[PDB]
């Protein structure tokens, strides 16, 4: 009797989520929903299955993990999924996020359905921290950052300067700021002190170095911002060391209690591999929409309403002999 | 508009009354305190006699439990739980299993909920224990406790012979915090994670000082650290060792299929450790007074309740503000 998973999207993220369905014992990959021809994409993957045959799994998947393959279903389609399983997304526009609640909470509502949206490490665990350390501490200020990682649009961004034949930018939090926010002295931070961004490229013979590295720096909405450093490396050494997939981030709440003692509260990830680690929160979390749904919930949820004892295969007791 | 009521008046207590001030959607009905009336009237104040607590039936919404002792706790706990919400913070790992039946049965007798062992461990840190394993089933967690007293360990050597008041310290190592935060994944004993520090005023007749080292022995508290003793005056240990400051880590390190190094941690720098578990008891009491209007009875911990509801803020408003 375990979890029938379903994965729609066979992107890093679903190729995580099978890796990540190997951890856990009680659950069992149903398939692997594709839009690629799977005739030509092997056939020894036994479960890879063509999207236009997902309704025929109605009745034999548990909870769909939506791993949308960037286009329209990494945004738009999940609603359409919705309406026939129970999903679990990563929707991480945070900016439509009240818009894609309505939605979902329509569909798998009148669908009888539950659907977990915005799930992940960021939304997902750091909006988690961001609501216990306000929670808390109700009078201090949250910080966020957003641990080194690559921006896929800074990078199109170095790609389309004079001279450049191929780069590639991390964003990185500056340590003077995270130093003084795990200090309890409570401020403000302007962009600039927060994140600084660094950006490896691979010239062409002959470029002008000394003005790639300016387009960059000055480039508006991308880099005017922010203390920007370009390193010149070679081909080799860009696939080599740049290979982009990982990442982390700091949610820090620094506070005070009414007497005006300093209070500090952190939370952060190191992340090898960012879409794996991405891949198993959404497993763990469709455990938790597994058990809700059985328990006859509906409609549409976030990491907010769902207690931490959900996420585990283990009982209440054993938790509380083990864990608390 | 949640009406509070505290009971014990120590630091805990003091810091839940300094708590409710932050928080404009809560009001403090009254301090429940064991000193006898002999006092002062009530000094003014907010302090009402222990006895009178049955009198506030229907005007408390929530009784945090500040008594500060395990053992007062095993007691007093249910005996409060029979007549009004509670929040406590029943601090001996050990024994959660056995205060967790004995709070269960009697508030849903009563028709009432009470939360145990919340503050910040038990609570918070065991809240990313759980987590940690959760996401990363496939790896080690870590706990470690900053640099503060660690109460229980400041009685049982007030336990031992030629001592009449001390005080000890626990000390994580920062090299063990270290290879955990590596994500290399190992196991570590627990002189490979704290030290402790000790400060104890002797002399009950100048008491033998070497045999006072009867305490780096003791079974479950010291030996299997390296603990450092020192002597001094009581003058020495009130203004100089008013150890309110205290911390920890809560470290999961793991890997996901294929060998991928996955790090999550979870620390607190607290200037006022009690402040800062009352922080935690009032947040709590906010979320209990949500479970309870919602019909919910029973015993409950931080690992049965959605963070939204430690929250004063609207679903739509965190959705909007923190998702
Ligand atoms: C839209 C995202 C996939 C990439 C964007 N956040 C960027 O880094 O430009």
């Amino acid at each position: 009797s375990k979890i029938r998973i379903g994965i729609v999207g066979y992107g890093n993220i679903g190729k995580g989520v099978e890796k990540a369905i190997k951890q856990n014992d009680d659950m069992e990959l149903e398939a692997i929903f594709t839009r690629r021809d799977i005739n030509k994409v092997d056939s020894n993957n036994s479960k890879l299955v063509h999207i236009s045959r997902l309704e025929l799994y109605k009745d034999t998947v548990d909870v769909m993990i939506l791993c949308g393959g960037s286009a329209t279903d990494l945004v738009e389609q999940g609603p359409m999924i919705a309406s026939q399983f129970n999903t679990v997304d990563s929707f991480d526009n945070h900016g439509r996020i009240p818009q894609h609640f309505e939605r979902m909470d329509e569909i798998s509502k009148k669908a009888g359905n539950i659907s977990l949206i915005s799930t992940g490490w960021d939304p997902g665990l750091f909006s988690l921290n961001r609501l216990l350390g306000e929670s808390i501490l109700p009078k201090g200020k949250t910080h966020t950052f957003w641990g080194k990682g690559v921006s896929l649009g800074h990078s199109d961004a170095i790609r389309r300067v004079q001279g450049v034949k191929n780069g590639i930018q991390y964003i990185i939090p500056i340590k003077g700021a995270l130093d003084k926010a795990r200090s309890g002295e409570q401020c403000d931070f302007t962009t600039r002190e927060k994140h600084e961004m660094v950006c490896y490229v691979v010239p062409e013979e002959n470029a002008d170095l000394k003005k790639i590295e300016q387009d960059i720096k000055t480039m508006p909405d991308y880099f005017a911002d922010y203390n920007t450093t370009v390193h010149f490396i070679t081909e080799e050494e860009l696939k080599l060391n740049h290979a982009g997939l990982s990442n982390g981030g700091f949610v820090i709440r620094s506070g005070n209690t009414q007497g005006g003692a300093k209070q500090v509260m952190e939370f952060n990830l190191n992340l090898e591999s960012s879409a794996e680690f991405t891949s198993s929160v959404l497993v763990a979390y469709s455990r938790a929409i597994y058990k809700l749904s059985k328990e006859g919930k509906k409609g549409a949820v976030t990491v907010l309403d769902i207690p931490f004892s959900y996420l585990s295969p283990k009982t209440p007791e054993e938790l509380r002999k083990e864990l608390l």
